[PDB]
């Protein structure tokens, strides 16, 4: 039975394997034409003392 155990293990392939996995692509999508100004207030404290 040890024998005949180890004898069925190598035909059918018991090892430590890992299940393969496949590659992501890459999210080059097209962009959009909701531009915005980088236009922004001045500062109004006045300075410290």
């Amino acid at each position: 039975r040890e024998v005949s155990s180890l004898k069925n293990k190598l035909r059918r392939g018991d090892l430590p394997f890992v299940v393969p996995r496949r590659m992501a692509r890459k999210g080059a999508g097209d962009g959009s034409d909701e531009e915005v100004d980088g236009k922004a207030d001045g500062a109004e404290a006045k300075p410290a003392e």
